[PDB]
DNA sequence: TCAGACTTGTCCAC
DNA sequence: TCTGACTCCTGTGG
DNA sequence: GGGAGTCAGA
DNA sequence: ACAAGTCTGA
C-alpha cells in the first residue's frame, strides 16, 4: 500500500475535479455467475500533444496505464486494491467528485459479498446508479433494472 | 496585496491546468495609440448547474466575478493589479499553464513601458502570440503581424 | 469464470 | 483616452 | 477552453 | 468526460 504525498494528492485533486472521472459500470457478462460484471474506473483525460503528463501519472500513482484514442489520451486504473488504496488518500481532498469517489470506496467494499446473494448484488448496482447520476451521464445503457429484468427472468 | 493559503493554491492550480484559462488578447482600439490595446485574463469554466463552485472561488481569491451565457458559467479576472498578484503566487503550481502565467506577469510588468515607443509594443505582442501558441488557440483572429501591418502607416 | 488489458463511440462542457 | 466588466461564439478536449 | 466583440465609466 | 465494448490468462 503506497502513501501518497499530500501537496501531490491537493494538485491532483484539482485535476480530477477538472479533467477527470470516477466511473461505475455494469458490463454484460454473459460468461458469468448474474450475467452482469462490475467494472470500476479511475481515469484522467488529456490531448495526446500531453501525454507525457498522463505518463507521469502512472509512475507517481504507481500503477495505471495510458491509451490513446483518436487525438485524445487517457490514464486508466482498474485494479480493485490499488484503486481502493489511491481513492482513499485522494477523496479528502476531491470537492466536485467526492461523492463519486466515496460510493466507489464503498462499493469496492462490499463487493465480495455482492457474489452471494442477487439481492444484494442488485443493491451493489444501485450504487452504482448514483455515480452515474452525479457524474454528467449522457450514454447510458446498463442499469439496475437493466439487471433485475434478466435477473427475474431466471 | 491579500496572500493565499498554500493548500488552497495547490488545488486551485490543478483546477486551472485542467478546466481554466489563461488568455492574452490583443484588441484593436482606434482611439487609442498603437490602434490596439492589451487584455489578460484569467478563467475559469464550468457549467451552470455548478455555478455554485465558481461562486466560491470568488469570495475564495476576493476579487472577480461570475458570468453566464447559455449552460455554462465562468469565473474571470482582468483587473491588472489584483491579477498580477494573483498569478503570482498560483504560477509556482501550476504545471501545464506555467509559461501562459510566467508571460502574463511579463507583460505586466512591462506594460507602463510598452505605451511608448512602437517596437516595443510589437514584442510585448510577440509574447502574446507565444501564450496563444502555448494555450489549443482555435479561433484568434488578431495577432502581433496584425499589429505590424497597422503600424506602418 | 472473471478481473484486468486494451479499444471504440458520443455528446457535451468546456 | 483607456480600462475592465460583460456577452456571445467556435471547435474542440475532454 | 479560448478567443471574438461591445459598452459604460473613469 | 462518460460511457460503451473486446479478448486473453490463470
Ligand atoms: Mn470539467
Ligand atoms: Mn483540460
Ligand atoms: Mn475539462
Amino acid at each position: 500500500n503506497t502513501k501518497y504525498n499530500k501537496e501531490f494528492l491537493l494538485y491532483l485533486a484539482g485535476f480530477v475535479d477538472g479533467d477527470g472521472s470516477i466511473i461505475a459500470q455494469i458490463k454484460p457478462n454473459q460468461s458469468g455467475k448474474f450475467k452482469h460484471k462490475l467494472s470500476l474506473t479511475f481515469k484522467v483525460t488529456q490531448k495526446t500533444q500531453r501525454r507525457w503528463f498522463l505518463d507521469k501519472l502512472v509512475d507517481e500513482i504507481g500503477v495505471g496505464y495510458v491509451y490513446d484514442s483518436g487525438s485524445v489520451s487517457n490514464y486508466y486504473l482498474s485494479e480493485i486494491k490499488p484503486l481502493h488504496n489511491f481513492l482513499t488518500q485522494l477523496q479528502p481532498f476531491l470537492k466536485l467528485k467526492q461523492k463519486q469517489a466515496n460510493l466507489v470506496l464503498k462499493i469496492i467494499e462490499q463487493l465480495p459479498s455482492a457474489k452471494e446473494s442477487p439481492d444484494k448484488f442488485l443493491e451493489v448496482c444501485t450504487w452504482v446508479d448514483q455515480v452515474a447520476a452525479l457524474n454528467d451521464s449522457k450514454t447510458r445503457k446498463t442499469t439496475s433494472e437493466t439487471v433485475r429484468a434478466v435477473l427475474d427472468s431466471l
